[PDB]
């Protein structure tokens, strides 16, 4: 080189990997992304600007907030188990079931998708897969 000044290589932050496409120095542009299943904080798009002393990205180190998911759609009569209990965040899987008096008994049975898990399909909110399970 000779003179251009680089806005410092963007260090892979909270899970979100940076995409150093063109370069990193002045004029150069890249793109950040919190992989799959993660909300990107700040701005993915960035351009290496320069005030005078040192080159810096017009944006700022993008973060990555974990997509929070609430409780899974509880089916009538059907119970709830698995890892999930209260500390719901994302990905957590839950196994459905159905009443049985108190210790197993021919009284309603789970049918279809006996298990689900946290996911995303509308930003935050933390929408699961679907309340398909049903007692019969």
């Amino acid at each position: 080189e000779a003179e251009a000044k680089s806005c410092k290589t963007p260090p892979d932050p909270v899970n979100g990997m940076v995409h150093v496409i063109t370069d990193i120095q002045v004029g150069s542009r890249i793109t950040y992304s919190c992989t799959t299943g993660h909300r990107l904080i700040g701005h993915s798009s960035a351009e290496c600007i320069l005030s005078g002393n040192t080159a810096h990205w017009s944006t700022k180190p993008p973060i990555c907030q974990r997509i929070p998911c609430g409780l899974p759609p509880t089916i009538a009569n059907g119970d709830f188990i698995s890892t999930n209990r209260e500390n719901f965040h994302y990905g957590s899987v839950v196994t459905y079931r159905c009443n049985l008096g108190s210790r197993g008994r021919k009284v309603f049975e789970l049918v279809g998708e006996p298990s689900i898990y946290c996911t995303s399909n509308d930003d935050q909110v933390g929408i699961w897969s679907g309340p398909a399970p049903q007692c019969i």
